């Protein structure tokens, strides 16, 4: 599994959306490089204006590549699932308005990281910060709890994503995360620890449909050392 990652690792992904009724479909591609924890990818809409903001669909659009220092590879499940992957169930609710329900299956198909997706939205509120694009176009760095589901052999993960709002206030979207293999081969249960999460986004200026350019580095953390 972690054998898979020691190079550049192409990625795809797809995920099929409907929030409030309103059906959109995001296809990203680009790489990734888990020895450092980066990967550059590329999203754009197949449907359109995305009827939401970009940055709420940025921790739905691949932890496997996360950086786990030495000394935490064997807290690392995200690989050990490989190639057969995992599946990544999400509940998303945006405080003081609606929520997103996810879930994927990342997982190689041949040499390609694959993360296929699909995203229902619901009790989100016509004048709120999603649906009226009140959100800024940037991103802060969040750190994302695991723990080690062992009932599920897998893991759990929940952390609060702040977005900037225009208006300077903030919107909180409380993340309640599920992984769980694919395959049946044994998996990494992991001591509690985070990931350090950083994201930026920019804009192809060649790009004419609604896009985002992404670019992440990740770092696990929080596994002591040294006696």
């Amino acid at each position: 599994g972690e054998e898979l990652f020691t190079g550049v690792v192409p990625i795809l992904v797809e995920l099929d959306g409907d929030v409030n009724g309103h059906k959109f479909s995001v296809r990203g591609e680009g790489e990734g490089d888990a020895t450092y924890g980066k990967l550059t990818l590329k999203f754009i809409s197949t449907t359109g204006k995305l009827p939401v903001p970009w940055p709420t669909l940025v921790t739905t659009l691949v932890q496997c590549f996360s950086r786990y220092p030495d000394h935490m590879k064997r807290h690392d499940f995200f690989k050990s699932a490989m190639p057969e992957g995992y599946v990544q169930e999400r509940t998303i609710s945006f405080k003081d308005d609606g929520t997103y329900k996810t879930r994927a299956e990342v997982k190689f198909e041949g040499d390609t990281l694959v993360n296929r997706i699909e995203l229902k939205g619901i009790d989100f509120k016509e004048d709120g910060n999603i649906l009226g694009h009140k959100l800024e176009y940037n991103f802060n760095c969040h750190n994302v709890y695991i723990t080690a589901d062992k009932q599920k052999n897998g893991i759990k993960a929940n952390f609060k994503i702040r977005h900037n709002v225009e208006d300077g206030s903030v919107q909180l979207a409380d993340h309640y995360q599920q992984n769980t293999p694919i395959g049946d081969g044994p998996v990494l249960l992991p001591d509690n620890h985070y990931l350090s999460t950083c994201s930026v986004l920019s804009k192809d200026p060649n790009e004419k449909r609604d896009h985002m350019v992404l670019l992440e580095r990740v770092t696990a953390a929080g596994i002591t050392h040294g006696m």
